[PDB]
């Protein structure tokens, strides 16, 4: 029941009750989470998105981002509203037609208009590798081995009151889970395994906000992929996974036939597992159909620490092995005050004309681009370093860069940089007060690429900038289809702009 790489995808409103509480939602493919979109490395995806939304309480416009896919030469298909396109209006459709050369791994898709993905438009996106170097580590890798972690809110995203704290009402694992308050014994998700087999579990955070402490009672987890990047095998018994991150791990079904709790503890909202909140079930074939009776340890033996991860391939680190050892070394001042986030003193407010369209129309330096102060040019064919020192309220903030993955030269909670063999990924926690999480990449992908905190509430409140990478080559690199050119006139007509 995976769809793609060529598929329609209808975006609708419907009622759902994933924790026993009914509310309206914004859904892809009629379900929460949406159906898995899948193909093989190098495939041409043609995802024709039909906007059938009618309920303005969750916005009737939409735009979809394919998280972690580089979109080289297809910046117009990336999805962030007012960065690479105007939204699709209701009753219209749009073909996101792109290729995935050189990528294979676990991704996801989500609305990238306002906080709409929180209202339900989120699902997995898997690019399989027919020649996967990790293939011999497991037996089973299919739709039944994808594990999504989601925060779910009873209050609609657009209706979250100004000046009140936002927390979720349930953790959903594979779309099901129980509410933190007024808990009812609604169905839990079951992940089924066969004793003796090995599974590539593809763990996807589709969170709007919390990070999760993920574990499986009685089991350990051997990480083999991080945000699309193959890793050396790293065995852990708990994974702290931040919004929008992905891991693949090998699960060896090597415990007695039985039932085992799957745990996903968010950093906000309900604490613990009373009444079966924050829980799913790992069930072995032949086990009794009943809840697990297992318990977690008080202290985990081998939690994931990001500096323990290393690429499977020899990826290195571009630039020179010291702070500022890049062609374009940046240090961002990341701040929060009075309900708004800012980067270098500027709070992101989406522009009327998408950044890409501004560039195609001839705006040719970043000082000419709107929003003023929110668009930073990057030079072509250059090593970029971005230091992201933490401290802003609401952390730990998982920062994400479109169009690229990056070397994590410095991770949370550890002052030592790694210029030799750090993991590469696309979403990274910037940690806690005094940290200096730092990323590096090379600019080989012309176009405007969003950089933002992936806590969606923080993005909405301004925690973003756009890197206008290689402005001079953006138009030649990214020819645009007529349907894309039609988006802004249709949107602005519908909204009387
Ligand atoms: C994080 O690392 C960056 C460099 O990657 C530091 O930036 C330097 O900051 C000082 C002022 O604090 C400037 O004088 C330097 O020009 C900056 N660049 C360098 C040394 O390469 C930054 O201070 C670090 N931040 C924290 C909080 O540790
Ligand atoms: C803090 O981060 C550093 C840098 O990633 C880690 O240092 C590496 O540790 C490994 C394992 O012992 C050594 O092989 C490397 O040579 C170290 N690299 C550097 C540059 O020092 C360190 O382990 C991390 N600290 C903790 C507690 O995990
Ligand atoms: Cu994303
Ligand atoms: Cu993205
Ligand atoms: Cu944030
Ligand atoms: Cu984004
Ligand atoms: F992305």
């Amino acid at each position: 029941a995976q769809i793609g790489p060529v598929t329609d995808l209808h975006i609708t409103n419907a009622n759902i009750s994933p924790d026993g509480f009914s509310r309206p939602a914004v859904l892809a493919g009629g379900t929460f989470p949406g159906p898995t979109i899948a193909g093989n490395t190098g495939d041409n995806f043609q995802i024709t998105v039909f906007n059938d939304l009618t309920d303005p309480s969750m916005l009737t416009d939409t735009s979809i981002h394919w998280h972690g896919l580089f979109q080289k030469g297809t910046n117009w298909a990336d999805g962030p509203a007012f960065v690479t396109q105007c939204p699709i209006i209701t009753g219209q459709s749009f073909d996101y037609n792109f290729n995935v050369p050189g990528q294979a791994g676990t991704f996801w898709y989500h609305s990238h208009l306002s906080t709409q993905y929180c209202d339900g438009l989120r699902g997995p996106f898997v690019v399989y590798d027919p020649n996967d170097p990790n293939a011999s580590l497991y037996d089973v890798d299919d739709d039944t081995t994808i594990i999504t972690l989601a925060d779910w809110y009873h209050t609609l995203a657009q209706q979250e009151p100004i000046g009140a704290a936002i927390t979720a009402d349930a953790t959903l694992i594979n779309g099901l889970g129980r509410s933190f308050t007024n808990t009812t014994a609604s169905p839990l998700s079951v992940i089924t395994v066969q004793s003796g087999k090995r599974y590539r579990m593809r763990l996807v955070s589709i969170s709007c906000d919390p990070n999760y402490l993920f574990s499986i009672d009685g089991h350990d987890m051997t990480i083999i992929e991080v945000d699309g990047v193959n890793s050396q095998q790293l065995t852990v018994d708990q994974i702290q996974i931040f919004a929008a991150q992905r891991y693949s791990f090998v699960l060896n079904a090597n415990q007695p036939v039985g039932n085992y709790w799957i745990r996903a503890q968010p950093n906000s909202g309900g604490q613990g597992f009373d009444g079966g909140i924050n829980s799913a079930i790992l069930r072995y074939e032949g086990a009794t159909v009943e809840d697990p009776t297992t318990t977690a340890p008080t202290t985990f033996s081998n939690p994931l620490v990001e500096t323990d991860l290393h690429p499977l391939a020899d990826l290195g680190v571009p630039g020179q092995p010291f702070r500022g050892g890049a062609d374009d070394p940046l240090v961002l001042n990341l701040a929060f005050a009075n309900g708004r986030f800012s980067i270098d003193g500027v709070s992101f407010v989406p522009p009327t004309v998408p950044v890409l369209l501004q560039i195609l129309s001839g705006a040719q330096n970043a000082q000419d681009l709107l929003p003023a102060g929110s668009v930073i040019s990057l030079p072509s064919n250059s090593v970029i370093e971005v230091a992201l020192p933490a401290g802003a309220a609401g952390g730990p903030h998982p920062f994400h860069l479109h169009g690229h993955n990056f070397a994590v030269v410095q991770s949370a909670n550890n002052a030592t940089p790694n210029y030799v063999n750090p993991i590469w990924r696309d979403t990274v926690s910037i940690g806690g007060t005094g940290d200096n999480v730092t990323i590096r990449f090379t600019t080989n992908n012309p176009g405007p690429w969003f950089l933002h905190c992936h806590i969606d509430w923080h993005l909405e409140a301004g925690f973003a900038i756009v890197f206008a990478e290689d402005i001079p080559d953006t138009a030649s690199a990214n020819p645009v289809p007529q349907a894309w050119s039609d988006l802004c006139p249709a949107y602005d007509q519908a909204h009387n702009i």
